[PDB]
């Protein structure tokens, strides 16, 4: 496994997530551990006025579910999350 080097501290309730999409564009999201895709793909797909449903998230080479339990999401302080390119934006 790599090193863990620390987790940022900076968090509470919730985690900061990087969201990098494929347009190179990353964006600094908060989020729960045990939050669903809903809230990301949501949040995301409005920013860029895409529909959310051609919005498609992955965490480290995974889709994420809104079934997915924060055990197997281990996302933590400024993790990062991969996004493939929207149905729409083309």
């Amino acid at each position: 496994m790599a090193d863990d080097a620390a987790q940022a501290g900076d968090n509470a309730e919730y985690i900061k997530i990087k969201v990098v999409g494929q347009d190179s564009n990353e964006v600094h999201f908060r989020v729960k551990y045990g939050t669903s895709m809903a809230k990301l793909k949501k949040s995301y797909a409005d920013r860029t006025g895409v529909a959310v449903n051609s919005l498609r998230f992955l965490f480290d080479g995974r889709r994420i579910n809104d079934d997915d339990t924060p055990k197997t999401l281990e996302m933590e302080d400024d993790d990062v999350i991969e996004v493939y390119q929207e149905q729409l934006g083309g």
